[PDB]
């Protein structure tokens, strides 16, 4: 508790995921397929769908839909496991090997794929719920407790056990520059990420809010979350965010629901701390959630919570075939053509 206030008393209450001893990684896969129409990308969504209900498959997996650059869309599962070799031999499958790192892909195909696996180290990670949800990524599988480390700048460092002996930072002085333009489409390409990135996966589930709550959220505080995530996508060495996608989540059939989530990649936790506590974007995002308590009494049906890891260079593997050069981490750092 390095960045705790004196005499701590959060306002509202706050949980966070505790891990059983005997868990050392939690793989975090984003998988996604990347068309301009989704009857393109009815097929591979099938075998893909299928393949998650392998006993060797994920402890759980959403799906959702992206909207990106240029009428591109990313169809994409968000699939955990708690045990890194369950997840290998699940790659290993057969029926899994049919379209893994976009094997049904060719060169003139009119859909892309992508994937981002990420294994993180246990104590790199760290959860915050507004409440005591079992249905938020890892708390579907993990235990959940009540915590006061939160409500204060700083906290979700303090909740990550490692930060109590590393620093978690990138090099000192050094920014993420213009986006490159790759020629990415008719490729597979592999990207090497730096050490230390921070990716947050952060969480709006408001499906359980009445009429009034709904409409609030709608109308006050979506609008500016939004906002947010454009100014993050658009301006990357100001932010040092890599990249950040606003996603909303579907059934298993694929229609959509009340949940959303942004999902980024940061150059460094202080790049995502330095943009939470200072920038007007997520001031006013607070503000607005602030503005929204205050007409419904500070109750409320509406759910939030994150996933924040830090991550070495060999913890995420970054694969990319045939998409658009905006995907991903495809504008940043070293891009190697897989063979
Ligand atoms: C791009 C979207 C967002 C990002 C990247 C983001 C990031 C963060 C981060 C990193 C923190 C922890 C800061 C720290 O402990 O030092 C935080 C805290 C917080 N955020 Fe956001 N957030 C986002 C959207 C939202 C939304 C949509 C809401 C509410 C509707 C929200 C409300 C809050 C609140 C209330 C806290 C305090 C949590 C606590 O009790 O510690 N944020 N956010």
């Amino acid at each position: 508790m390095k960045n705790m206030p004196e005499n701590h008393n959060p306002q509202a209450n706050a949980w966070t995921a505790e891990f059983p001893p005997e868990m050392s990684y939690v793989v975090f896969a984003q998988i996604g397929i990347q068309s301009k129409s989704l009857d393109h990308a009815a097929e591979h969504l099938g075998m893909m769908k299928k393949s998650f209900d392998l006993r060797t498959g994920p402890k759980h997996v959403d799906r959702a839909l992206h909207q990106g650059a240029d009428g591109y869309q990313d169809s994409i599962f968000l699939a955990y496991w708690d045990e890194p070799a369950t997840f290998k031999s699940w790659v290993a499958d057969p029926e899994v090997q049919k379209w893994w790192s976009g094997k049904k892909i060719d060169e003139n195909s009119p859909i892309g794929y992508w994937s981002e696996v990420t294994t993180i180290p246990i104590d790199h990670f760290e959860t915050l719920h507004s409440g005591e949800n079992y249905d938020n990524g890892v708390s579907h599988f993990v235990p959940i407790k009540h915590t006061e480390v939160h409500e204060y700048w700083g906290a979700m460092r303090d909740r990550m056990p490692v930060s109590a002996s590393s620093d978690l930072e990138s090099p000192l002085g050094l920014q993420l520059p213009e986006p490159i333009v790759r020629e990415s489409f008719g490729k597979r390409l592999k990207v090497t990420a730096p050490d230390n990135i921070c990716l947050i996966r952060t969480a709006q589930n408001w499906s359980k809010c009445g009429s009034g709550e709904r409409e609030t959220y709608i109308g006050l505080v979506e609008p500016t979350l939004i906002k947010a995530n454009t100014f993050l996508r658009e301006n990357a060495s100001e932010t040092g965010c890599i990249s950040s996608k606003l996603v909303y989540e579907q059934t298993h059939d694929g229609e959509i629901v009340d949940k959303s989530c942004v999902i980024g990649y940061y150059l460094s936790m202080g790049h995502l701390e330095r943009w939470t506590h200072d920038h007007p974007t997520h001031k006013a995002i607070y503000g607005t959630f602030y503005e929204m308590l205050k007409r419904h009494d500070f109750k409320t049906e509406l759910a939030l919570w994150h996933e924040v890891s830090v991550l070495q260079s060999k913890d995420i593997e970054l694969i990319y075939v045939n998409c658009h050069p905006s995907t991903g981490f495809l504008p940043f750092f070293e891009v190697t053509e897989i063979q």
